[PDB]
């Protein structure tokens, strides 16, 4: 008995979800075209972002996810974002947020 935190379904609504987000969107940059198609978003609603976003890229990437968020609303998973991420060749995103790093050093072989 370690774990016990408030929350049978949290879902972007925790100090993490709110960093990860945030950075998914502070690396994409110009990939965020890529995953949004990836998340069938047609045209219509990425050259949308593109001229609501026409200042920098990083606000194309923040406003972009905020759609993909609202469109799902509950059925929204981190896991499904990060599948898309890698998709479009854009894993390192998911490697560089998430990433455990363990070792589990070897003394030696037993028979």
């Amino acid at each position: 008995g370690s774990s016990g935190s408030s929350g049978p379904g949290s879902l972007s609504g925790t100090e993490q979800a709110e960093m990860k987000m945030a950075v998914i969107s502070e690396h994409l940059g110009l990939s965020w075209a890529e995953l949004a198609r990836e998340l069938q978003f047609s045209v219509e609603d990425i050259n949308r972002i593109r001229v609501e976003n026409p200042n920098s890229l990083l606000e194309q990437s923040v406003a972009l996810l905020n759609l993909w968020v609202i469109r799902e609303g509950q059925n929204a998973n981190m896991e499904n974002l990060y599948t898309a991420l890698q998709s479009i060749d854009r894993g390192e995103i998911v490697n560089m947020l998430e990433g455990s790093g363990r070792q589990s050093r070897n003394l030696k072989p037993d028979r």
